[PDB]
């Protein structure tokens, strides 16, 4: 009965907002490799849609090339006049963001090959912006290790999430109004289970849309319904 | 009139096949960076001459490739029916310098490519022998940094020669049984200038076919009259 909310701020999104300032602020490369299921997506969404100067694109298999993250790059800065070539793009991204103290986000950064990731910190180098990546923990796996080794010494600054906190689901229970002691018992043993934020919110807006047609208030009961479900120990 | 000396064991040679026997039975890859002129051509010559089991090719610019140094290689391990190919040929020279406790010796490695002395260092790894490379100081400052970094943890020995020493052409004088004390400082000045065995073994011949053709004995007055010549400090 009252509203879902799309978003809380939590200790993890503290953190990821304080090493995503960092990051562009400094200037620099900053590496985000953890477990997904943890919002770092939905939370540089957020960052993103708070604050100016600020860009953030995926890259996919599709378009794991130079040339396609360079044309997401120029669609991102709001550039549909692209040249389908590789240089004179290449210097276009450099003369649009050059001084505007930006900041380039990268989501699935697991996925880049080295030329790729490459003549992207050679870009921000000569661009002097910031650079973040994203993705699970092979992001900083695949260089330990010679061939980003003076990325290595670009990459200073990272901040790894495996899994959640109490205050974490405490400050999302406090976003959905939730106060029983073994509700918030039972979201922790849901923080406990993979995909965290991901089973979290679907437990929650299953529990709350039930709620809502019944409606009632969401309970521990409501959550056994919804958490129940899903079938994630199922073979 | 007594005979010329073709050649004369030196501190640095006793250096230089300290390291060599080393590198052979340690099984180990070492380098010999420093100015030429000093004699280390000649010395690997004269270890090859006076030991079995050892193996001394020389790589030039024309022959700077993997094919036409493991071709090098198979024509100085005795084995003229050689693939054409690359592959067929490394096994073949796999085969048989495994269990052998050879020594290979690279002159010249200065003029390497990566993938050359990447297949080199592969080889002798998948063959348990020793590698030797000879050349300038270039030959390490190549490395200093990260693609030959697994091979900088392989190179674990070097012997840098850049001069010569007191001793080094005191013992040459002995093979060419000079005692005059002047002329011992005249050698000494002939060491100071570089190219020193080169100059060196050129002034002494000089010197002595003079004295043979004259009927004398080498003076310190030939030995002005040999290197007073040679027009080193002409531009
Ligand atoms: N503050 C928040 N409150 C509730 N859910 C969140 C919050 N931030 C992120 N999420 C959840 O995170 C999920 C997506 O993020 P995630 O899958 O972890 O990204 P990635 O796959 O890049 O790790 C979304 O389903 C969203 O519900
Ligand atoms: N023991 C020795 N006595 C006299 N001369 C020597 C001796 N060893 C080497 N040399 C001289 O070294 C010269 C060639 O070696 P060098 O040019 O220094 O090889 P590199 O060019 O690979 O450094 C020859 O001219 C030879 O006269």
């Amino acid at each position: 009965l009252p509203e879902p909310p799309r978003f809380v701020e939590t200790q993890t999104v503290k953190q990821i907002w304080t090493s995503m300032r960092f990051a562009s602020l400094t200037e620099s490369i900053a590496v985000v490799c953890g477990n997904p299921g943890v919002g770092k997506t939905e939370a540089a969404r957020e960052y993103r849609r708070t604050n100016n100067n600020v860009w953030m694109i995926t890259i996919t298999p599709s378009c794991a090339s130079v040339l396609e993250c360079l044309t997401e790059l120029a669609f991102e800065l709001g550039m549909n006049d692209a040249p389908r070539r590789k240089g004179p793009l290449s210097r276009a991204l450099r003369r649009r963001l050059e001084g505007t103290q930006g900041l380039v986000i990268i989501d699935e950064a697991d996925h880049l090959g080295a030329e790729v990731l490459e003549e992207l910190r050679l870009l921000q180098e000569s661009t002097r912006i910031g650079l973040v990546l994203m993705g699970n923990h092979r992001v900083y796996s695949n260089m330990t290790t010679v061939e980003f080794a003076r990325l290595f010494s670009r990459i200073a600054k990272r901040t790894a999430i495996n899994k959640t906190k109490k205050a974490d689901v405490k400050a999302i229970a406090d976003a959905w109004q939730i106060n029983g002691e073994k509700e918030l018992e039972l979201l922790q043993q849901i923080a406990q289970k993979p995909g965290a934020l991901r089973i979290l919110n679907h437990s929650l807006r299953l529990a709350a849309m039930t709620a809502h047609g019944k409606g009632e208030r969401v309970n521990e009961d409501y959550l056994r319904q919804a958490f129940r479900e899903l079938d994630l120990d199922v073979d």
